[PDB]
RNA sequence: AAAACUUUCAACAACGGGGUUCUCGCAUCGAUGAAGAACGCAGCGAAAUGCGAUACGUAAUGUGAAUUGCAGAAUUCCGUGAAUCAUCGAAUUGCGCCCCUUGGUAUUCCAGGGGGCAUGCCUGUUUGAGCGUCAUUU
């Protein structure tokens, strides 16, 4: 209980937004939530707070990561989908990044087959510039 | 089990770096403590009061046994004498003398109360003294 309490707290840590190691945090969150499938209320509370934190981030790769995780956590814990029928997702459906929008749409629609696991180092700004200047060359 | 490492930016954090002398002008002094300084002062004090390095003060005059929160001196006390005492004209708390009036066993001794008296010098009033000089039978 104390570990999940500290994780639910650290989700609101402001320094997390500018942390290079957000991928490790993503993997840790996925593993923790997967291991807690029995506590439906607790995992739903983490899902809600995860979206809360995501709404105010600038790193695209992390946001795509959370959406992919939520999609996968939905498979192990289908009761998470009840929240969509029983509000934040509307913003991500209207996110500026097309990839984030598609991931959100897939999570809402449940259409998971067209999602590759998002990879950090992709969607980052330098990579976008490398595409956008039209000269990558491997 | 995807991070570390080097380099360059960028933040953020450490680290880091009154006197003295000269010149110029202005003219306004008080024995009643100016302007300026500051320990804050008392044996141990915060305010109040008192004071000025002579600092809860020094001198002089008076009174007469205290001060007081603590400590400590004592006052040879029958008085040259404490007092955060008084007055105040300039620890010396220096050095004194005597008169008047009442009582307590009172001729001794004691206790109160009152009043003067420092010294020098000038003038005058009063009182004496000198083997200093002298008159003294109308």
């Amino acid at each position: 209980d104390r570990y999940y309490r500290t994780l639910y707290e650290s989700l609101f840590d402001p320094r997390l937004v500018n942390s290079s190691k957000q991928g490790i945090y993503l993997n840790l969150l996925y593993k923790s939530l997967k291991q807690d499938a029995l506590n439906v209320e607790r995992v739903e509370a983490f899902v809600k707070r995860i979206l809360q934190v995501c709404s105010h981030w600038l790193n695209v790769g992390t946001i795509t990561g959370f959406f992919f995780l939520l999609i996968q956590l939905a498979k192990t814990v289908p009761q998470i989908k009840n929240l969509l029928t029983n509000w934040e997702i509307n913003n991500f459906i209207n996110h500026f990044h097309p990839t984030v929008k598609t991931y959100a749409n897939a999570y809402v629609t449940g259409e998971t087959e067209q999602i590759a696991k998002p990879d950090l180092g992709l969607f980052t700004l330098s990579h976008f510039l490398d595409r956008f200047v039209y000269r990558s060359a491997k």
